[PDB]
DNA sequence: AAAAAA
């Protein structure tokens, strides 16, 4: 008496990874914000 | 005293087959809002 | 003994391809939140 | 003056096994955004 | 022996066409409090 | 076999127009928190 | 061989002129809860 | 064909008559956290 | 022809009268949600 | 025509008597960081 | 001319008793997302 | 005329004891930006 | 908002 749920696994695992793609879209730009926090540091103290 | 039932069966036997049918097409439709519903939650966290 | 279905998968296939362009309507939106909430935090650390 | 159940619990603990499989197919997407919820955290901190 | 059905599908085909006619007259309803629910986050969230 | 439903689209699109009128009323109440938001960031800083 | 139904629209017309009064006495309350869920918002800001 | 629903505007205006005495209730208490935000602040700047 | 409901508003009367019972008995448990939720918030500012 | 509520006001004034005793044991845990958070302060400023 | 529902709190009776048994059971799982909740407010803090 | 929850605390107290074991894998990663957050500040004075 | 920054 099942209903097929084949359609779902293949509909989130690629759900999922695409959560990975704009996870990693985030990370590159956050880097940006420490980067340039700590070369505000250099010019200050000198 | 019988009366031929054999009509049953063969009526709704296709009947059950097609409940299964229309099942697996809203199994279908119920997945883009649970996907949707996910990475929805990763451009807001970021 | 069928009742003719065949009008249910050429209505809700065609429902559910309608899901998924109102999804990325939706996705195109939230970005701007996403660039907004991290260009905001440039200029408050500088 | 029994009615055979006998396909109840043929249909439906193959029912409940189905739930268990996209029970773990959510888990799986709910820890992307618990990992990159707090190394966020770390981005930001530094 | 049969009864004249013509005036059935003539009558609910025409019936089921103005379903459609206000269904679409309440997703155009639909979409003011969407649009409106996420730049109300915009304003709060700058 | 149709029934008059003319006076439907007469009452919802004139409530569809009314959902927009209390939309630009709220809007009006919001940007009173994002001025005020980032006027005491002013008098914060100095 | 009809029946009088002279009495029906006489009946529910001014029914369903009494639902419009009691819609609007619902409207005159939930405002309230629109205005405070919001100078809330301005107390916990400042 | 009317049923009376004077017992309706007596019960509810008295209502929403009350929504507004408890919601100044609330403001007398949020401005207690509104005060002691900024008085803290003045000691720690000292 | 009549059938004797007096014995009718006899026991809805007292119904009603009974709802406002347990109506005041939940509000006496719902400010004890409300009390603490907001001098947790004193706590946590400090 | 009655129904004995006398084990709703039994049931719940207990039930309301017990939410006042676990939301002490919350405040004896809040203010463990509200303690700490300001000698905390003392060391950093020495 | 009654009928013995002799058998109805015999059947009940051990049904909200069964309530009982699984009200408990939930409450000691929400507690370990009320303890976790604020240990790591501890090691945000520090 | 009960019917037999014995498997409820059976999958429930084994559910329980599955919610601590990832809140200590919690844990775990937020002493890292503890440690790390405060080693910082060594550096910083120095 | 605190910690960065004074």
């Amino acid at each position: 008496g099942v209903i097929d749920t084949s359609a779902v696994e293949s509909a989130i695992t690629d759900g999922q990874g695409d959560m990975k793609a704009i996870g990693g879209y985030i990370v590159g730009a956050l880097v940006i914000l420490a980067v340039a926090g700590l070369i505000y540091s250099m010019l200050r103290k000198a």
